[PDB]
């Protein structure tokens, strides 16, 4: 007779290949990439002939097999591709085989393939639009929001964007390198820890428990081996699959090391880095970046040079020659973004009309035209064209749009910026014809989560009511509220200064829209960045 039917041992059951260590600092030791996971099962038998060979069967397929030489066995062997499978132990004799009930196994990977869909219901004004257009609507989830701004991967409104940039992964650099990140408190440090035992110009992660440990919706098991922001991404991957997810690398504070790549040593570390990046991360579909800026005036300013714009072409040119190779290496497509500058004094220091063709999409920065930095000089922050008052007016979204076409940058890779946030003054006064941006402030509004700064939710459910006076300028395409007493006055997008960027869009054949920040809007305007760009309502 054929052998007893085996019963699989109590016993861990979930496995990963790419390990994560929870009790190391380092990037270097937080993360473990293997060809395959280490799979463990044991079995018992507790009624009749042990057969004389043991299988274990994945999906019915022989992941191992051996001598069955008593009533107890374990088996150790490697499992390739991620996914859950039903696993068996089979016990086998001349007269047949004999297997256990199954018991799933999970073997984790860093696509996503071992976790549920991350579908989450839209939360606050946010409704629902196919991506339909053919354009790209784009916003920035930010690392660091889960904590005070409590915004999570599970409350991204996912559905209504084509792409999602997450900022930002940092790279690697201590004195020097890195200084920008000294004006926040304990950031350059938590760096140097991340980095501890890196080269400079590798990519890290800058803060690896919002990214990867933080328990979140969906990956709140102890042993699920990816939380926080990447095991939702993952999980959302699953859900949105032709969702683009990309790192982006830089912004304000994590600028300063694009100023040293000039030195094709650290370039060629850098971007094999990135390369190594997305092999570990799966998930993530490209990179984008957001070097704050080619020839200064970012964060530091004690970097920028004449070379920057040279080191730019040349970057984008071999970041491009590495994913394309990964691309063919996995049969995927990749891309490669980057966000600039608005300003035409910015642009011009780049030949885009070269880096271009390396480019997938040209997220431009058409705001932070104007705010708090400059007291004495007020204007819209986000506008699409200048004001009536100030006709000449250099920083508006069409001068920026039009510096890149007069380079020869093709229309269709140009992709507007839409702003989740206000920038404002307080104490504004000395202004002609009820227009208050023809005065001088005394110091920024008070922000949201830091001076200045004022969260697009909270100008709507604040300063939208009471003594606030709510103007669009039309002219400008461009609203603003101002409190007269106080004299605060904040300018911001809405849902109709969105409508005329994605108008603006179409009329022109730009790429798209994007925003920043994503937790920021309450839906008012990431709705009409969908609905301008002619996305039609409902779901696929």
């Amino acid at each position: 007779a054929a052998p007893g039917k085996p019963t699989i041992a109590w016993g861990n059951t979930k496995f990963a290949i790419v390990e994560v260590d929870q009790a190391a600092t380092a990037y270097n030791n937080l993360v473990k990439v293997k060809n395959a996971a280490d799979v463990s099962v044991s079995w018992n038998l507790w009624n009749g002939d042990t057969g004389t060979t043991a299988k274990v069967l994945l999906n019915g397929k022989e992941a191992w097999s051996g001598p069955s030489t008593g009533s107890s066995g374990t088996a150790n062997f490697k499992v390739n591709k991620g996914g859950r499978y039903q696993m068996q132990v089979a016990l086998c004799n001349a007269d047949g085989c004999t297997a256990s009930d199954a018991t799933e196994i999970v073997v984790a990977d860093t696509d996503g393939s071992h976790l549920a869909p991350l579908k989450e219901p839209l939360l606050e004004k946010n409704k629902p639009y196919k991506q339909n257009s053919g354009k790209v609507v784009g916003s920035y989830f930010v690392e660091w929001g889960v904590y005070g701004r409590n915004f999570t991967v599970d409350k991204i409104p996912a559905q209504n964007l084509t792409h999602l940039l997450y900022g930002f992964i940092p790279i690697c650099g201590g004195n020097g390198i890195n200084d920008s990140l000294k004006e926040i408190e304990g950031s350059f440090q938590a760096l140097q820890r991340s980095c501890q035992g890196r080269e400079d110009f590798k990519v890290s992660i800058h803060d690896p428990f919002a990214a990867l440990q933080k328990a979140q919706k969906g990956v709140t098991a102890w042993d699920d081996p990816y939380k926080g922001n990447f095991g939702q991404l993952m999980a959302l991957k699953q859900a949105h699959p032709d969702l683009k997810i990309l790192p982006s690398i830089g912004g304000w504070t994590l600028s300063d090391p694009f100023f040293f790549m000039g030195d094709k040593v650290k370039r060629d570390r850098f971007v094999g880095s990135v390369k190594e990046f997305l092999q570990t991360w799966k998930f993530f579909d490209g990179v984008d970046i957001d070097w704050e800026f080619p020839g200064g005036k970012g964060a530091n300013p004690n970097l920028g040079s004449p070379q920057d714009g040279e080191t730019y072409v040349l970057l984008m040119k071999e970041l491009r020659a590495m994913l394309d190779q990964l691309s063919v290496e996995t049969g995927r497509k990749y891309e490669l973004t980057s966000a600039i500058s608005a300003g035409k004094d910015k642009i011009d220091k780049v030949a885009y009309n070269v880096a271009q063709n390396s480019m997938d999409h040209i997220f431009l920065m058409s705001y932070d035209f104007y705010g708090a930095f400059d007291l004495k000089n007020l204007g819209h922050q986000t506008a699409l064209n200048a004001p009536a008052w100030k006709p000449d007016t250099a920083y508006t979204t069409v001068n920026g749009v039009n510096a890149l076409l007069a380079q020869g940058v093709k229309p269709g890779k140009i992709v507007v910026g839409t702003a989740m946030y206000g920038r404002g003054w307080t104490g504004v006064n000395g202004y002609q014809n009820n227009i208050p941006f023809t005065g001088t402030a005394t110091g920024p509004v008070k922000g949201t989560w830091e001076n200045g700064i004022v969260d697009y939710r909270q100008i709507a459910g604040q300063f939208m009511s009471g003594e606030w006076q709510y103007t669009y300028d039309a002219t400008a395409e461009a609203p603003y509220v101002f409190k007269p007493s106080t004299g605060d006055l904040i300018t911001f997008d809405d849902a109709r200064s969105v409508q005329a960027k994605g108008k603006y869009v179409l009329d022109k054949q730009l790429g798209g829209l994007f925003s920043w920040e994503i937790d920021a809007d309450n839906g008012d305007i990431l709705n009409s960045m969908n609905a301008s760009l002619g996305n039609s309502a409902g779901v696929q």
